[PDB]
């Protein structure tokens, strides 16, 4: 799954966290969003950094946004319904383990992303996605 | 070596664009932005790439308490002086110029310019492929 991703939302402290998972590696990026333009922005930034070819979502929210459709078209990203899981739950453990170390939840979110991608034994999620993309190239 | 980065500022439209360059590849990340803002940008970068040394060539970043709690937290060394980013800024700005009317917010135009810069080929890999080849090789 070189450029296959999936995009979910989770919630903490009355806020929305947008979570992209690189399916084959477990690598993740996340960001605190309001609910539209900011998902399109998130997607464009992801696509500039990694190969992003197919993004799966499991509801209709993302199919009803003209800015998200514009970003998909601009960057060549194909939006796909249906799931190609527990990191919303694994991410939230880590956020909690670290929440007291930052004022802003969003900082705690990015701390948890860091720990998730860097840990793990053999290869970590961050090393996997790079291994997966290196071989492919 | 794979974890060397250069950090600088540039400006368009009354706004500040923070730019990180992966020195060995030319790969770039940017954002419109300070103190906490740069700390956040750094923490996110380091979560995604190996970030071991960040070079800057001015004093601003050495005066931010938050920037450097982030340095400590993520294990990033902040050195003064350059080990590419100013001709980079002139490139980033040309591309921003070509797309500026394709988005409402400068933030978006900036990120489209990042995408183009990282995805295009100088045949022979793009910046995005080189930073990955460089990091793959290292393991
Ligand atoms: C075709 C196409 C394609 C793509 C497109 O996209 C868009 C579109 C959009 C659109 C709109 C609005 C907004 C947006 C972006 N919004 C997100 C931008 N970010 C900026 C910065 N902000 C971060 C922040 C803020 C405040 C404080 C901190 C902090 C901190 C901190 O870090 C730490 C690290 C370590 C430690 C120890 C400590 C710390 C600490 C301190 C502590 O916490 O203790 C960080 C967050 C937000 C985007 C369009 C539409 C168009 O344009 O046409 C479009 C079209």
């Amino acid at each position: 799954s070189p450029g296959i991703w999936q995009l979910d939302c989770t919630h903490l402290e009355g806020k929305v966290i947008l979570v992209a998972v690189h399916v084959a590696s477990g690598y993740i990026e996340a960001e605190v969003i309001p609910a539209g333009q900011e998902t399109a922005y998130f997607l464009l930034k992801l696509a500039g950094r990694w190969p992003v070819k197919t993004v799966h979502t499991d509801n209709g929210s993302n199919f009803t946004s003209t800015t998200v459709k514009a970003a998909c078209e601009w960057a060549g990203i194909k939006q796909e319904f249906g799931i190609p899981e527990s990191m919303n739950k694994e991410l939230k453990k880590i956020i909690g383990q670290v929440r007291d170390q930052a004022e802003h939840l969003k900082t705690a979110v990015q701390m948890a992303v860091f720990i998730h991608n860097k840990k793990r034994g053999g290869y970590s999620a961050g090393e996997r996605i790079v291994d997966i993309i290196a071989t492919d190239i």
